[PDB]
């Protein structure tokens, strides 16, 4: 469907709120930066608002259904999503049929989503230099509206095909000797809208 990308100005409070969420949710991973690279900050290049009529209709229709089922609590959250398929998502929307557990995954930590931008485990890194820690190539991630409804809380790895009865999402919570970062899972593509398209670089730490 026909998508319009609206550029946000760095002086706008909306652009600043998105950047602040992205910068403040960075964590150090157990990985040592193997999947996403070594950095403590991003360089934000562009923040674009995604406008798609058909995707907004599917999203709003699903949100109303979830709110009705969950005593008027749709429990919407803004969460990050990193993937090599950003172009398909902003035009056709999120699709659970591509998941390959089996649901659509989001993170509350931008650094978690950054590990998936080039593929699982960071794939082979950027197309040009084949570098998972590339400081040059422009990466993209989404900051999405996610309809969570009633969330089912667990510590184990999410090995479910659908949300349990009475629930609309699954949350994998960090625990000592378990997950390092929280994972948010939905099983219907209509329960996420790709609101913001963020273009950025990971920054190389200063030399002592
Ligand atoms: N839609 C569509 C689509 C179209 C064309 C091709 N692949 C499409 N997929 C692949 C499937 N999907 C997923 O979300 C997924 C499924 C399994 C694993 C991951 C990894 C993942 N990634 N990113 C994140 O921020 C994150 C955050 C927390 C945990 C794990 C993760 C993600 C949905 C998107
Ligand atoms: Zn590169």
């Amino acid at each position: 469907a026909g998508t319009i990308l609206l550029d946000l100005a760095p002086e706008d409070k909306e652009y600043q709120s998105v950047e602040e969420e992205m910068q403040s949710t960075i964590r150090e991973h157990r990985d040592g930066g193997n999947a996403g690279g070594i950095f403590n900050r991003y360089n934000v290049i562009r923040i674009q608002k995604v406008v798609n009529k058909k995707l907004r209709e599917r999203f709003c229709h699903r949100q109303k259904e979830v709110s009705e089922e969950n005593h008027n609590h749709h429990n919407e959250r803004m969460l990050f999503h990193g993937s090599p398929f950003i172009n398909a998502i902003i035009h056709k929307g999120f699709d659970e049929r591509h998941a390959y557990g089996a649901g659509i995954y989001f993170a509350e930590n931008s650094s978690k989503s950054n590990q998936y931008v080039y593929g699982i485990g960071g794939g082979t890194g950027c197309p040009t230099h084949k570098d998972r820690s590339c400081y040059i190539c422009h990466r993209q991630m989404l900051f999405c509206r996610v309809t969570l409804g009633k969330s089912f809380l667990q510590f184990s790895t999410i090995k479910m095909a659908h949300a349990p009865p009475g629930h609309h999402s699954v949350i994998g919570r960090p625990s000592v000797n378990g997950l390092a970062y929280a994972e948010y899972v939905i099983y219907r593509g209509e329960q996420a809208y790709p609101e913001y398209l963020i273009t950025y670089q990971i920054m190389k730490p200063e030399a002592p």
